[PDB]
């Protein structure tokens, strides 16, 4: 190991944002802590001198942005309420109004946070796991915090992934979220404008670990068309990838990368099919001087490849 | 689920100890408290009513007893200190005089404890991983907690098995302790009152899981003989079995039963080959309830089999 791997805690929470390839990462080091790492031509940080908070020991943490000009990350107090540690471009790092609403979920509560996509506007859809087990939705339309929708029964303590777009052809914008079942099973639900929550819960995935990390993106939205792609991390202690893509669906889904027993995951991407991409970056811990946060990469030039060996500050 | 079972938290420490059959396990729960359940004639406890102190949260969890009239269980404050809880019979439960000595460990670091075997007197070695990852011994023997010998370095937050033992026909106890080093294998140290510790770390297993857990017994110590097991958690997620038998030594090792990923483990014994015995139990999660912790059996009768599905509060 390194003393600087040393520092992050093993099977941390992890999230990502990013504007294309400018890269912020987000961990829990072992004094609870949060903390950011980032990619601006280069790796680094990610140091005592680069924390944006405190949370309770073991912390779920997610992330979503307006490229970098607005960055939210959400975690847990040690009360179990929700809280949010903010950045505005010229304003910095600050503690964001979500924790003063006092939004108690269970203990072992995953979160997932969209920005919603193609508007100026800043909205936010955050959701977690209320005490009965069931997934509940908060938003933020610039007039406080309050509860959106419920979202109706999931496996105690799973992951929850969330993706927002637009279609080039709608009025307004779209939700995906995935999270586990009690029968263990993965699931999509699914916001449109016109038909707002679909009642129907696809299945993505037959049978999976319980309580597995979760996480998706999307990309390239076009006219009644888009990208998405959703992680887990599955029984052979990998994570896999389960991918729609316009005009066959869901249709495909394999494993990606060795992770650690346990291990979470994020993921980011940018570009599209059309102009030279997608980009995809997964952040996990495979172990890499045992406890660091390695990187991997799928891009046009070479595919599926191993990024950044161990992120900052290992 | 139930309610029960997600007090229980996911990847929790574990401990337990016992009186021949009459048996008492120790978890942490969601908010960091640590508690009992017992089985007497039938499973019990295990609630908050039931709670013995409190520890960080995802804090080892370690105990040892003489029968069940001393129990000593070991957990890390918040501080990253190690403490101890005290059960003596006639007095109950209080705060042991561990926590006043203040040694800092990593925080990080594993615990694993044993009374000296074959003395009335209450003798007591804690074995812990200091911040530059060197095992360190802890010892009481009546005059204050001191530091006793250190046993040099091993992986970063790698699991601590012990167990003591004394051969009928030796005049003092034997230990023997278990821990992963930086190459992923899994070795043992040894303790004998002639040769003190032994210079040369023994292989048991080639290469384990980072930081997977690691736990063990003995049983049926005779004139310079004795039985012992070991139990990891594999890269297949499953428990694995070594075995030291008398006569063949360490020569056999296999699959036990399914766990969740990266679950801890513990085990105790009563008896011996001798005696229709031994009787072996161990105590993990493998995703029943979801959060809940499971059993395994060892007896002369049936052999391996699943034991108490969920225990208390589940
Ligand atoms: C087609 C294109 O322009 N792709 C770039 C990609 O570069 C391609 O892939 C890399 C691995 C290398 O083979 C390049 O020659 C190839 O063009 C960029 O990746 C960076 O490439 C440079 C060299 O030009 C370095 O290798 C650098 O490490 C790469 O950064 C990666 O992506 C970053 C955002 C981080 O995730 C980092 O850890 C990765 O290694 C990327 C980044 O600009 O942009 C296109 O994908
Ligand atoms: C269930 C449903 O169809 N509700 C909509 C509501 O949608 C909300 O936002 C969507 C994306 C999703 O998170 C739903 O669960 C949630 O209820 C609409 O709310 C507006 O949505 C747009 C974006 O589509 C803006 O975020 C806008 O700020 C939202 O309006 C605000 O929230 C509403 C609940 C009202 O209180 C309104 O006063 C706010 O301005 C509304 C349209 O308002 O339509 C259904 O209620
Ligand atoms: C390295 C070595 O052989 N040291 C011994 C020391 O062993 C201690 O205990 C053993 C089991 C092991 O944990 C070692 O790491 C540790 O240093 C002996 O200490 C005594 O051990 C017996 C049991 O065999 C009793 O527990 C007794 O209380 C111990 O004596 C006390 O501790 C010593 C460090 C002395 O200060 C003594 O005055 C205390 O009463 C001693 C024999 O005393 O011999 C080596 O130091
Ligand atoms: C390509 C480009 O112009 N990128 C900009 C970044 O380089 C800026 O980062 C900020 O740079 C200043 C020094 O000029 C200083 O290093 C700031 O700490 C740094 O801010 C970082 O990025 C933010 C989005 C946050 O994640 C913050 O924690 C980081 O420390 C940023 C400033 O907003 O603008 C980019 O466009
Ligand atoms: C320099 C500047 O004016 N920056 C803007 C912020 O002041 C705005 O943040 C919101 O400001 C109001 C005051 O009217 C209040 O302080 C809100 O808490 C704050 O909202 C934050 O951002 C939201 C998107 C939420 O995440 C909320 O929980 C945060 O606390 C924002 C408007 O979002 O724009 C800045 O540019
Ligand atoms: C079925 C039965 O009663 N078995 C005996 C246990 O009850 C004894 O433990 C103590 O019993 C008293 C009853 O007056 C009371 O229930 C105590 O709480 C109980 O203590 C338990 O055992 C201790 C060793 C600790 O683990 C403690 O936390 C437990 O609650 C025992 C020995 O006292 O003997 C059984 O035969
Ligand atoms: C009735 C009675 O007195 N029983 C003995 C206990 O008092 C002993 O506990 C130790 O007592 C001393 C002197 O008061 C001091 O309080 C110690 O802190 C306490 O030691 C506890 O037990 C040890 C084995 C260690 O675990 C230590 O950290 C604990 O605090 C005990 C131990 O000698 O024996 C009873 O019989
Ligand atoms: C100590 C306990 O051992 C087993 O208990 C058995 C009982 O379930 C019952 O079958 C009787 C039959 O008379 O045998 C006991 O040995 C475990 O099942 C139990 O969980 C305890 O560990
Ligand atoms: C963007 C790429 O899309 C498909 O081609 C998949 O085969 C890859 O894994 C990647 O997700
Ligand atoms: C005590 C028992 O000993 C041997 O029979 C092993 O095969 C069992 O797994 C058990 O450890």
């Amino acid at each position: 190991s390194t003393p600087g791997a040393q520092q992050v805690l093993f099977r941390t929470g992890i999230a990502a944002v990013n504007s294309t390839n400018h890269l912020r990462v987000y961990f829990q080091d072992v004094y609870g802590s949060i903390r950011e790492s980032l990619y601006e031509g280069s790796w680094a940080n990610g140091t005592e001198k680069n924390v944006i908070g405190n949370a309770k020991l073991g912390s779920p943490v997610a992330a979503t942005s307006k490229e970098l000009k607005h960055i939210r990350v959400y975690t847990l107090t040690e009360g179990n309420t929700l809280q949010e540690f903010a950045y505005d471009s010229g304003t910095g790092w600050y503690n964001g109004g979500l924790g003063g609403a006092k939004f108690q979920v269970a203990p072992y509560s995953c979160i997932a946070a969209v920005f919603l996509a193609g508007t100026d506007a800043l909205q936010l859809r955050i959701y977690a796991q209320k005490p009965d087990n069931t997934i509940q939705e908060y938003m933020w339309n610039g007039d406080g915090w309050k509860e959106g929708t419920n979202l109706g029964g999931a496996l105690p303590g799973t992951g929850i992934g969330a993706t927002s777009f637009r279609y080039t052809d709608y009025n307004g914008p779209s939700i995906r979220i995935w999270f586990q079942t009690d029968d263990l099973k993965l699931v999509q639900r699914a916001y449109d404008p016109h038909k707002g929550w679909y009642p129907d819960l696809v299945t993505i995935f037959d049978r999976a670990p319980p309580r597995t990390a979760i996480a998706a993106t999307s990309f390239g939205a076009g006219n009644s068309s888009i990208y998405m792609r959703i992680y887990f991390v599955n029984s052979d202690n990998t994570i896999w990838q389960v991918c729609w893509d316009h005009g066959k669906g869901y249709h495909d889904k394999g494993t990606i990368t060795p992770v650690i027993q346990g291990s979470e995951v994020a993921i980011i991407s940018w570009g599209s099919f059309a102009n030279n991409g997608p980009d995809l970056r997964l952040y996990f811990q495979n172990g890499t001087y045992i406890s660091a946060v390695s990187e991997w990469v799928w891009n046009r030039a070479h595919g599926s490849q191993l990024g950044r060996s161990a992120l900052p500050p290992a």
